[PDB]
DNA sequence: AAAAAAAAAAAAAAAAAAAAAAAAAAAAAAAAAAAAAAAAAAAAAAAAA
DNA sequence: TTTTTTTTTTTTTTTTTTTTTTTTTTTTTTTTTTTTTTTTTTTTTTTTT
C-alpha cells in the first residue's frame, strides 16, 4: 500500500535535503561585510551623553597611550561601536555590578510572551534589547535568551555567533537534563565556555536554540509519565536561575508565540513580569483567557514563589491612526492604567528593510536606506525612552523584588 | 460559436434580447447589402 | 598661540505619482402596451308542411 | 306557412414587437500623500602673524 508514502515520506525528505542546501546557500549569503556606525560628534553626545570636554580629554588620555584614535575620509573625527565600548571600559564610569551603591545586585530578569503569532515580538523585543545596550554610559552585562526554538534571535545580527569553530554546545534543553559528558560538573565557567556567547557587541551576550528544543515537550511529557509533583517547574530555576544569578544583571528572553510546558517554567522560574500585545480585539480577548489560565496554575506551582511583582502590556505593530486600535489602547488604560506602557511601536517600511537584510535600526544609517529617517529615529527614540521607562520600574522595585 | 449554434437558429424567445435583436438586425441588413452585391456581380455571373 | 581660508556636511524648497471619490455612460435586464391573428351571434335566402 | 345551412356582424385571447426605468460596470477626474534633487548651515585643519 505504502509505496508511493515510502516515496512521499522520502520526498518530504528529497525535499528537505534541498532545503538542507538552502540552509547552505543563507549561511552563504548572510556572509559581514558591514561596519558598525560610527558617533559624529554629535551622535555622540545624543548616545553616549560624555561631554565634549570629558571626551577630549578621555580620547587624549588613550591617544597617548597605546591604542590610536580614527578618522573618517574627511578629518572630522569617527570612533567605532567598538573603539566606544572600548573608550567606556577605560571610561573608569562603574555599572551596577561595579557602582558602590549597588554592585551586589541579581539579574533583572526581563521577558517578553504573548500567545499571538507574528505581531511582533521577536522583532520588537531584540530592537529594545539592542537599545538598552545602547547604554555605553553603564555597560550593561545582558544576557539574550531566543528561548523560541525558532526565534532568529541567534542569527538576526546580534546573533549567537556560532562560528565554524564552535565545537560543539548543550543548549537550556541539556541543561534541564545535564546532558554534557557525564564526567564533567555544569559549572559556571562551562556555562561561559558552551552557554553565554557575544552579540558583536563587546557588552551583549546572548543564548542560541535550536529545533531540538520542541524534543523538551515531550520529555517533559515523558517526565510526567514519571513524575506527578510537576517537579520539572523548578528544574529550570535551579539547573538554569541559580547557575547564572551570581554573574549577570539582565537577562532578555524571548520566549515565543506558545503557551507550553517550556513556556511555562519561563513564567514562573522568572521573578518578572512583561506581556507584549497588539491593540486587537482578540488578542486581548486571548488576553483574558491568559488570565484566568494563570491563577490556578500558579496555585499549581511552589507555594514558595510570592506571585510576580508587576505586571504590565505592551504595544506592538501599532499604526498609531486607526480608531478601532486607539480605543482597544484607551480601554486598557481605563482598566489597568499604570500597569500598561503609554509608549508606541509603530510600523514602517523602514523596519522592513531592517528586517530583510537582517540588520537592526542600529546597524544602517540613512546612506543605507531611503529617507525613512524620522520613522526610525522616533522609533529607536521610543524604544530607549521605553527601555528607561520599564528599567524605571524595575528601579522602583529594586527594593521589593530583590528582597521579594 | 460555443454553443456549436448559428445566429438565426436560436430566436428571442429561445434565451441577450435587446443585444442578441439588433444583432440579427445587423446580420440581416448586411445579408440584404451581401446578397444585393450578389444580384451585382451575378448578372456578370450568367453572362461570364 | 591665534586668525583666516578652505573643505565635507543638513535643512528647505520644488516637482511628480499613487490612493481615492463623484459623476456619467454602456448595458443589461423584468415589466407593459400596441398590433396582429385565430375563432364566434343576429341577420339573410331558397325550397316546401 | 315552416325549416335548414351559410355568409356576414362582433367578441375574446395570445404572441411578437417595440416603451420605460433601474442597477452595475467602466471612464475622466483633483486632493492628499509620498518620493527625489538640493542651497544653506556647521565642523576641522593649515598657514601666517
Ligand atoms: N514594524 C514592523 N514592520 C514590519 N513588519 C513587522 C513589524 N512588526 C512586526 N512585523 C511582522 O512581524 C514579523 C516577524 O516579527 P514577529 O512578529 O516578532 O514574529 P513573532 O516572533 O511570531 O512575534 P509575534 O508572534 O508576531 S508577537 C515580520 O515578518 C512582519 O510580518
Ligand atoms: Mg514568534
Amino acid at each position: 500500500k505504502r509505496e508511493q508514502t515510502i516515496e512521499n515520506l522520502y520526498q518530504l525528505a528529497q525535499l528537505t535535503q534541498q532545503v538542507q542546501a538552502d540552509r547552505i546557500e543563507i549561511v552563504l549569503e548572510e556572509r559581514r561585510d558591514e561596519h558598525f556606525p560610527p558617533m559624529s560628534k554629535a551622535l555622540m553626545e545624543t548616545r553616549s551623553g560624555l561631554t565634549r570636554r570629558k571626551l577630549d580629554e578621555a580620547i587624549a588620555k588613550m591617544e597617548e597611550a597605546g591604542h590610536q584614535f580614527t578618522k573618517n575620509n574627511a578629518n572630522h573625527y569617527s570612533i567605532s561601536l567598538s573603539e566606544a565600548h572600548m573608550l567606556m571600559d577605560a571610561a573608569g564610569v562603574p555599572k551596577f555590578h561595579e557602582r558602590k551603591k549597588n554592585n551586589e545586585n541579581k539579574p533583572w530578569i526581563i521577558n517578553v510572551q504573548n500567545q499571538k503569532g507574528g505581531t511582533g515580538k521577536s522583532m520588537t523585543a531584540v530592537h529594545l534589547a539592542a537599545c538598552l545596550a545602547l547604554n555605553l554610559d553603564k555597560r550593561y552585562r545582558i544576557c539574550l535568551i531566543d528561548l523560541d526554538p525558532q526565534g532568529s534571535l541567534r542569527l538576526f545580527l546580534n546573533p549567537q555567533i556560532s562560528l565554524a569553530e564552535h565545537t560543539n554546545i548543550y543548549s537550556a534543553v541539556d541543561i534541564m537534563l545535564d546532558n554534557v559528558p557525564d564526567g564533567v560538573q555544569v559549572d559556571t565557567e562551562f556555562l561561559r565556555k558552551n552557554v553565554m556567547l557575544p552579540t558583536q557587541y563587546p557588552n551583549l551576550k546572548t543564548i542560541s536554540a535550536f529545533p531540538e528544543d520542541a524534543m523538551f515537550n515531550a520529555e517533559a511529557w515523558q517526565y510526567l509519565s514519571q513524575n506527578q509533583s510537576l517537579d520539572i517547574v523548578r528544574l529550570l530555576k535551579e539547573k538554569l536561575i541559580d547557575k547564572i544569578a551570581s554573574d549577570f544583571d539582565i537577562i532578555m528572553i524571548d520566549t515565543g508565540p506558545h503557551v507550553d510546558p517550556l513556556v511555562w517554567n519561563a513564567m514562573y522560574a522568572s521573578n518578572a513580569l512583561l506581556i507584549p500585545c497588539a491593540a486587537k480585539r482578540l488578542d486581548w480577548a486571548s488576553t483574558v483567557n491568559f488570565f484566568q489560565h494563570l491563577p490556578t496554575v500558579y496555585e499549581m506551582f511552589p507555594e514558595d514563589w510570592k506571585g510576580l511583582e508587576f505586571v504590565r502590556l505592551m504595544p506592538t505593530m501599532f499604526e498609531d491612526d486607526n480608531k478601532k486600535q486607539v480605543s482597544v489602547l484607551t480601554e486598557m488604560n481605563y482598566l489597568l492604567g499604570d500597569q500598561v506602557m503609554m509608549a508606541t511601536i509603530p510600523r514602517s517600511r523602514a523596519f522592513e528593510t531592517c528586517a530583510d537584510t537582517y540588520s537592526t535600526v542600529f546597524d544602517l544609517t540613512v546612506n543605507d536606506f531611503e529617507g525613512g529617517k524620522k520613522t526610525l529615529a522616533t522609533a529607536q527614540d521610543a524604544v530607549q525612552k521605553s527601555a528607561l521607562e520599564l528599567e524605571r520600574v524595575l528601579h522602583s522595585h529594586w527594593s521589593s523584588l530583590n528582597q521579594g
